[PDB]
């Protein structure tokens, strides 16, 4: 299974949703991530640049791919194939963001 | 905001999250709902060869909309403008599926 991660459209994507998989790359539970912008997966050694290209796609509600240096609860670098699209409704309008990590 | 539902990609396609605005739509919080397939929210004058459409599109994971006939927890009808589509990592592996509802 690969990592799931669903935010609200607007003001920042607060994270709504993680799937299982999520819990188990990560070491986060749930509870401790919901109304978290998911950024708090990053750290020190994470690509400033590569962190732009996010944010520039996200406000402009483009997919994008990226390879991201990412840190587990527990602190253990990983590198996380980090894909996200908009979900829109038929008028266009964005509902949501998923990120996906591919494995 | 716009009724969303996601789901498991196998095994019947059952919903792990739903937004709120599925709940304002439907009557239904989200306890009553998770662990289900969303053909709950059909019901007796649901129109028999869109649920075959919609069934054969979620089989081959490919994006499809229809306007179906849905029912409240309260057993009032609504008309459904629904669009579906796979959720998939980078290898081309389904993760989910999501449903929304357009206005
Ligand atoms: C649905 C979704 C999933 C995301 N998943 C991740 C992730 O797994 N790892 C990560 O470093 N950033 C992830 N982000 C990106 C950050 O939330 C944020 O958009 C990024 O750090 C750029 O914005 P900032 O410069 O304001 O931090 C995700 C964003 C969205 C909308
Ligand atoms: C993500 C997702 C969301 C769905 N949302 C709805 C919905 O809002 N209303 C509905 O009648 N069916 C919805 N369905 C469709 C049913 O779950 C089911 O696929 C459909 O009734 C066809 O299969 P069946 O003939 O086995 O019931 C959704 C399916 C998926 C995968």
């Amino acid at each position: 299974a690969s990592g799931m991660i669903v935010t609200d459209a607007g003001a920042d994507q607060p994270i709504v949703f993680v799937n299982r998989a999520f819990s188990t790359i990560t070491g986060y539970a749930p509870n401790e991530v919901l109304g978290r912008n998911a950024r708090f997966l990053q750290g020190p050694q994470t690509d400033a640049a590569t962190v732009a290209r996010l944010r520039e796609a996200i406000a402009a509600a483009r997919p994008i791919q990226e390879r991201i240096l990412n840190y587990r609860k527990d602190g253990q670098p990983f590198w996380n194939q980090l894909s996200i699209s908009p979900v829109r409704d038929e008028t266009g309008n964005v509902v949501a963001f998923v990120g996906v990590k591919t494995d």
